[PDB]
């Protein structure tokens, strides 16, 4: 098989040829790709908290080297492209393009198969770094969340956040209770930890937040002592001071943001970039006209109002010192 044949077979944009050539050069992994099957696949998916509806469909559609040779060629090389960067937070998060849905369920669940095929590799890395099993597993369960999110957002099974799953799969991101932390470095190479909030796990309670923060240094200093971060950095819609206009005092976002020191400049009022991000995280926004979107929470009402009024939301960046 060749990258042009693969590209055309799967119906990928000409845009992706460079990626495909790169993968082509890279070749198959030393350890040949293996997909768990049947009840082994069910157990793994269940452990990764993939909802049952999706897990059944994932197993049923599992591709095959002989019947799906283009898709299988990509599966091995995409797996290879991730594992070669195991432990390496300096490499860009390149998970590969999404596959056109005309390839059916195997195409839609492509990056789930990448994730399943890569679990053994990253779990070995976890073991080597002395990471507790429950931490490793808890970290990998975001696969379920992102699978469920695809369904809510689009109407059928899939997982199109493969750029993000490169972090879990390279063992450079760990969920430590309510928050996640990623190995990171600034433009000047100073190590920090990136701080992230997964959807699942309920509201962002001060006490859960605070516990996660207490876990970060001891965890990273024990298992990645070479890193030495003192500070956590976040970029998020939820760091927009403009939220103070709409959210009240019981809002966990309003209380927690107060600890943060913002480091980017106040954005231009007319800049529109942070719009799609807040829309994504609040509504899983999929192009629909704003009046259809639910209005059941103060935040839901807030983000519409603000946009209706011809105003814009921005992503802000800030830091907190790790306790
Ligand atoms: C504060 C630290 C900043 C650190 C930077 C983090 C960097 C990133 O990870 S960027 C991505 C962030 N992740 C997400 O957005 C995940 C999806 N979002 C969520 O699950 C939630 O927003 C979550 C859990 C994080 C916060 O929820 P919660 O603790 O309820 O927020 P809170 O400020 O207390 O809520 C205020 C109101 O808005 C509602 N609300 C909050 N978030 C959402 C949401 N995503 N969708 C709908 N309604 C929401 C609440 O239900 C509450 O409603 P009401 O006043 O009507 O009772
Ligand atoms: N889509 C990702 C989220 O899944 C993640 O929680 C956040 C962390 O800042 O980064 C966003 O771009």
């Amino acid at each position: 098989m060749d990258p042009e044949t693969v590209r055309i077979a799967l119906g990928l944009e000409e845009r992706t040829a460079a990626w495909l050539t790169e993968l082509d050069e890279l070749g198959p992994p030393a350890e040949p790709v293996r997909l768990p099957r049947g009840e082994e696949a069910r157990d793994l998916l269940r452990r990764l908290e993939v909802p049952e509806l999706d897990a059944e469909e994932i197993v049923a559609a599992a591709p095959d080297p002989d019947r799906d040779p283009a898709l299988w060629w990509l599966l091995e090389r995409t797996h290879h492209a991730i594992v070669r960067h195991m432990g390496d937070h300096r490499a860009k998060p390149r998970g590969g393009p999404p596959l056109p849905y005309e390839g059916g369920a195997a195409a839609r669940y492509f990056h789930v198969y990448v994730f399943l095929a890569t679990v053994p590799a990253v779990r070995r890395f976890h073991a080597e770094r002395g990471i507790p099993d429950e931490v490793g597993w808890e970290t990998l369960t975001q696969l379920g969340e992102l699978v469920a999110i695809h369904r809510r957002k689009y109407g059928q099974g899939g997982m199109n956040m493969q750029w993000w799953t490169t972090y879990h799969l390279r063992g450079i991101l760990y969920r430590l209770g309510r928050l996640q932390f990623s190995l990171a470095t600034g433009k000047d190479g100073t190590p920090h930890l990136g701080l992230h909030v997964p959807e699942w796990g309920g509201p962002l309670l001060p006490k859960a937040y605070d516990e996660s923060l207490h876990r970060a240094r001891p965890f990273f200093d024990r298992h990645f002592p070479e890193h030495g971060a003192r500070v956590a950095w976040g970029s998020s819609w939820m760091l927009d001071p403009q939220l103070e206009e709409y959210l009240t005092e019981d809002s966990n976002i309003i209380q927690l943001a107060r600890f943060w020191t913002l480091t980017d400049s106040a954005p231009e009022p007319g800049n529109a970039d942070g719009d799609s991000s807040i829309l994504e995280f609040v509504f899983r926004y999929n192009g629909q006209p704003l009046d259809e979107l639910p209005q059941r929470s103060s935040l839901e009402r807030a983000v519409i109002a603000h946009l209706k009024a011809g105003r814009h939301w921005h992503m802000r960046t800030g830091f907190v010192k790790l306790p």
